[PDB]
């Protein structure tokens, strides 16, 4: 049992571990996003920055997990992140929806954790998720069905182009 | 009778227990049309920003009111202010003709108060309505009229869109 | 469904819109105390900017309500706000009990409102409440106490002048 | 007829003059109402700055009066301003209350000199004394009322002498 182990079960560790894994993966997919919207056919540098920061952001959560897992005395085990399930990404208006499918799927995965969380009494590791996690993933998933709707409104071509360059930096 | 009252009737001293309710009306429909549009279905921050601003100002009004029954030696008498007639306000050229339809209501009562003033001989306070009130409501209307005929102009969806951003800061 | 809504059951959303009209009733409260306490014949000019900067903060509580309703996907229904149960405040010791009195029953609320969350497994909404509203009434149901007890130290007339002075900015 | 005159009737003019002596004699009450609290036997230095200052502000209503008839065409024509109606001021709350008979009387004045610019449609004289001494007056006769609500909640003996410190500057 490591030194700091307390009120930590193994199953709470399991699930960060696992945790792990899906943040790395939502990075990938952002950064496979960002460099799409780079492409010299689609072209659209706002999209380009707008994934990139968003990548990054999803990187740090996966390391902000690693470095908690290892305050609490677990211990990290990577598995292979998988590639992102598309290639291409259509208009901006379908990577923003991927976007919005993607973050609720990571937020549904950390009210799971929460819940092993909960369930074990780890009272400590429960608000680290709330304050670190809950609250961004909510901020997210709000600002980022603002977009949908605005790239819905703006339509394709000119829409589509003005959109990059006013909602995005 | 209060210490401070001169020529201050107590039919103006109830015109102005009125007004003060209308002010707070209107406060509260602004910020129903300020929250209106920061729905996700929505999404237009500058229509949000912009009644926000104009929801406090209405507050500034009702509360200048109460100062100046104060000052008259009048008694301020709060009533209910009612929740505004929509929910929903529709697009943003709906929701700027219903302001501007409410901002014409607010200016009729200010003339109708300013009426009761002039009848009773209330010098100080017709100029105190003129130089705070009347002259800011037909700031306000013109406006609010310019605004509906750009939103008009430009159509709905990109045109909606741009005007968020370039007529609202 | 709206698309952020993930987690947000009908009934949190329902308790957020209860909540939303009795910040909105304090506010109201507040701002008739402070006014109260600015009439020629009580002219007690601590108590009247004590009491309109915490009517500011129940709006500001009010609109940070509705910020999180459209956050999370529910949809903003507002209700008269009724006006105050009393149109005198009595001595400041009678307002600031008074005052007690209310930040005690919406501390209540809040508190109904997080048991409603809390059965509904909102984790979020119950971070949310607990950083950002039942800290703050925790706060200022002390802050009121010491005043409750500073102004039955001093008694009328002069004690009570003094408080106005050095106990209030 | 002067080189200016223009829609400006003798009974304004003599109106004018009238009122330049009333000013005068409130500025003279406040002069010796100053140094009243001045003796070594009343010895509040709060009040006797206090009334300095007013006393000035009158001598500057005179003198404005006297511009203003320049303006119009109109000629100066002084009479003997009286010796206040009192040689000592009694407490601090006697001289307040004095302050506010005295304000009261001049606010009547001006009421009744705005009705004879309204008979003889003196437009700008009517803009005149609403801009630059009716709403002064009103302002002047609150704050008064509030000073005499709060020498009456002192009491004597120490509160008037910390009414003097806390609230005149
Ligand atoms: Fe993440
Ligand atoms: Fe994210
Ligand atoms: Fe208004
Ligand atoms: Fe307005
Ligand atoms: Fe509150
Ligand atoms: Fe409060
Ligand atoms: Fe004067
Ligand atoms: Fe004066």
């Amino acid at each position: 049992e490591s030194q700091p182990r307390q009120n930590f079960k193994v199953e709470t560790e399991a699930g960060i571990n696992r945790q792990i894994n899906l943040e790395l993966y939502a990075c990938y997919c952002y950064q496979s996003m960002s460099f799409y919207f780079d492409r010299d056919d689609v072209a659209l540098p706002g999209f380009t920055k707008y994934f990139k920061e968003k990548s990054d952001e999803e990187r740090e959560h996966a390391e902000k997990f690693m470095k908690y897992q290892n305050k609490r005395g677990g211990r990290i085990v990577l598995q292979d992140v998988k590639k992102p399930d598309r290639d291409e990404w259509g208009t901006g208006l379908d990577a923003m929806q991927a976007s919005l499918s993607l973050e609720k799927n990571v937020n549904q995965a950390l009210l799971d954790l929460h819940t092993v969380g909960d369930k074990e009494g780890d009272k400590q590791f429960m608000d680290f998720l709330e304050s670190d996690y809950l609250e961004e993933q909510v901020e997210d998933i709000k600002k980022i069905s603002d977009h949908i709707t605005n790239l819905k409104r703006v339509g394709s071509g000119l829409g589509e182009y003005m959109f990059d360059k006013k909602s995005l930096d």
